[PDB]
């Protein structure tokens, strides 16, 4: 994905606040990579502004009047437009994050970031890489145990070979109620078979 | 020429003021701070010309520095600079003298344009938030505005009665609390401030 650009990159930043849209488009302007900078005060406006010319990176906050930068990367999608996504928000939301990430955004930080990583994230994804909050990406890598007080009780009787009829005697219920728990769980846990979804939950530590 | 002070706790937009306000002609230098409490110890050890604060920032407020430059008595102007439109701030910054009080709708220009006028000694009040503030219902009832009208007319207290279908003793009533709430000393005077406050 690398476009050979980056002495001479076109540029677009959409953010609604007007002090800190001036102040990243006036010093991304001053650096020597870059060529152009457009400025969108919205994501409407930056999405006609796409409509009209070509960029090779659209720098993108995601709270902005009309249309979000969501909407705006979802549209750059949908356009098959040659234009890396960088978003730059405030916000640590991790739905954001996953709608950004599902859209093939290209690049996605925080504004606890610096002028100097944002130019790293431009280079970054201009080379055809991916740039993603670390933060963020903790926040998400990190799971609740999914399995209700059952389904644990259930696991554990499969890791002992245990059949379904067998469990359900231990647990006082009846075998239709076991099955319906292993299908479940065999979906929460994207698990195969009963061995499989067994040595998953051991392994992720929820038994 | 300037010496300036940024606190602002968002640090891609401080990062950002910083390095553009270090590239002014007339700006001498920029000191750094994420909070309010780094502002305070910078102001302590070096002096500054002006001092550009933002207000939400952690531990310390720009509304606390502010208050803190003002009792140190500091030749620092101050100018705050927030995404805020709440009064309540600027009305505090405003009694505890701050010199510009803008919001984050300007762009750097403006606030350049600020950190000169400041130091003329001049002061900028957000446009929109002044209109904001200065802007109040009407303080009179409907009934204390149609007993002023009637002093404007110069009729009596018991004409005034008689128009309005009140015992005089009531008119009595809306007089002194119409001196009251209006700060005037008769009632003459009373209608006077009604009618160029705009309020009858
Ligand atoms: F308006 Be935010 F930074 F997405
Ligand atoms: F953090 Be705000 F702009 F006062
Ligand atoms: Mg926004
Ligand atoms: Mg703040």
């Amino acid at each position: 994905g690398l476009v050979p650009r980056g002495s001479h990159m076109k540029v677009l930043v959409a953010e609604d606040q007007s002090m800190l849209r001036d102040a990243m488009c006036q010093l991304l302007t001053l650096q020597p990579d870059v060529e152009s900078v457009l400025q969108a005060k919205n994501g409407q406006e930056a999405i006609q502004l796409l409509e009209k010319e070509s960029v090779d990176i659209a720098i993108l906050d995601v709270e902005m009047p009309v249309k979000t930068g969501l909407e705006v990367l979802e549209w750059i999608r949908s356009e098959k437009l040659e234009t890396k996504v960088v978003v730059v928000t405030t916000f640590k939301r991790a739905g954001y994050f996953e709608r950004a990430v599902k859209a093939g955004v290209d690049a996605y930080v925080l504004k606890e970031r610096s002028i100097a990583d944002l130019m790293q994230t431009l280079h970054t994804v201009l080379e055809g890489r991916k740039e993603y909050s670390p933060e963020l990406m903790e926040m998400v890598m990190t799971r609740p145990n999914p399995l209700t007080e059952q389904e644990i009780a259930v696991l554990k009787g499969i890791a002992r070979g245990l059949s379904n009829q067998e469990i359900a005697d231990q647990l006082y219920l009846s075998n239709g109620t076991i099955r319906n728990y292993v299908t479940n769980i065999l979906s929460k846990l994207d698990a195969g078979n009963r061995t499989e979804a067994a040595n998953i939950a051991k392994e992720s530590g929820w038994l």
